């Protein structure tokens, strides 16, 4: 319909209906204060975004503002998968007796309701994670994790998890809803990783453990069937789980970006010392494609899992490549966009945008929106940006 997406600068903040002449939303208008954060429900159906006093929940359609959150101070939002909840950490402090506040808290968004409320310090792993279905919410607690009934989750936890010494977690995105777990090195003792059914917490699905790992990484697939598993000062190395006690570095250094297909059927790495090379997979973990070494530092799939880019962000000369599995990891199209920051395909993966935000950069801020051939057709210069991104779609 319309290639709509969003923009928040230093100076303004909108939705650009890139089908229409690049205009907004006729029933769209910010809040007295500036914004300072903004972001879309997973499906963009809802944009959400942060002013000092407020928080203003508006209708990608029209642009209608919907709902109001007396959220103050926030930093950072979330929507839930079906955007029916809506996250926000404020940052933490004490109550007039020196309790400590409630920073963030959750809200419903057809009824402005204060469902739930928080006490929370971290800004990383800060919100609930979520079922597909926004049946089950999950919470992080020392030594054991926590899950909720979204539906009423005000009256407590509906059921915890038995392991301990829990150190970080990730759910799963599949139609049964199920978890992968991980417990930090201790003395005499290595780390874990854990997977379990929802509905089995009696039975372990997969009991790993990892040496001279303080950290991980998990990385599930649109089908909750399959999980990467990723060890991270001195060294790195990558691991693989597919629930089920199931596991499965051609060139020495790290591994500078992890990504799966939107199909769930492929998945890719940029690894090594640059210039980087990248190895395209199948769900078994077997070679598809080999891109030789290239100044290339993140890898990004297409929405329709036909196309492959391959990118160099986080400094200057940062080009673009774009292949394609159907056609032999031809590549069509090499773009360049120096000190881009951001990229991404637009929801019918057709068009691509890129972008130069603050302050991962002061100055040269900008839009530019491609087609996957390589020809423009948008670009805006900026003072400085903050972001700008595609408002999702869901099976176009």
């Amino acid at each position: 319909q319309k290639s709509q997406f969003a923009y928040r600068s230093s100076k303004s903040i909108g939705l650009v209906n890139a089908s229409e002449n690049y205009a907004s939303p006729p029933k769209f208008e910010a809040i007295s204060e500036p914004a300072r954060n903004a972001c879309y429900s997973p499906n963009g159906k809802l944009f959400a975004y942060a002013t000092a006093t407020q928080v203003v929940i508006n209708d990608t359609e029209s642009g209608a503002k919907l709902t109001q959150l007396p959220a103050a101070n926030t930093y950072e939002l979330g929507f839930s998968p079906l955007g029916k909840y809506l996250s926000t950490w404020e940052r933490p402090g004490k109550e007039a007796d020196g309790t400590p506040k409630q920073n963030m808290k959750v809200w419903n968004t057809e009824t402005g309701q204060l469902v739930f409320s928080f006490v929370q310090r971290n800004q990383t792993g800060w919100n609930l994670q979520y079922t597909c279905d926004e049946s089950l919410a999950a919470r992080l607690v020392t030594n054991e994790v926590h899950f909720y009934e979204t539906g009423n989750m005000s009256k407590g936890p509906i059921a915890k998890l038995r392991v301990e010494g829990i150190s970080d977690f990730a759910l799963s995105p599949g139609q049964n809803h199920a978890v992968a777990v991980f417990i930090p090195e201790k003395k005499g003792a290595p780390a874990s990783v854990r997977t379990y059914s929802i509905p089995n917490f009696n039975s372990p699905l997969s009991q790993k453990t990892f040496f001279k790992a303080d950290k991980v990484q998990f990385k599930w697939n649109a089908l909750g069937t399959s999980l990467l598993v990723l060890t991270q000062d001195k060294s790195n190395k990558n691991y693989y789980g597919e629930t089920t006690g199931q596991f499965d570095l051609d060139r020495e250094g790290p591994i500078h970006d992890v990504c799966w297909n939107a199909d769930s059927k492929e998945f890719g790495i940029v690894y090594g010392y640059m210039p980087a090379k990248t190895a395209i997979f199948d769900n078994r973990a077997n070679v598809v494609s080999i891109i030789p070494p290239a100044p290339r530092n993140t890898l990004i799939f297409s929405p329709n899992s036909r196309y492959i880019l391959l990118a160099g962000f986080g400094n200057l000369q940062g080009s673009i490549d774009i292949f394609d599995a159907a056609n032999n990891m031809k590549k069509i199209t090499t773009v360049e966009a120096a000190n881009c920051t951001y990229c991404e395909f637009s929801p019918d993966s057709q068009f691509l945008l890129t972008a130069v935000t603050s302050p991962r950069l002061r100055v040269d801020n900008s839009i530019k929106i491609w087609h996957i051939t390589g020809a423009p057709m948008f670009y805006e210069e900026f003072n400085e940006l903050y972001q700008a991104f595609w408002r999702p779609r869901p099976l176009n």
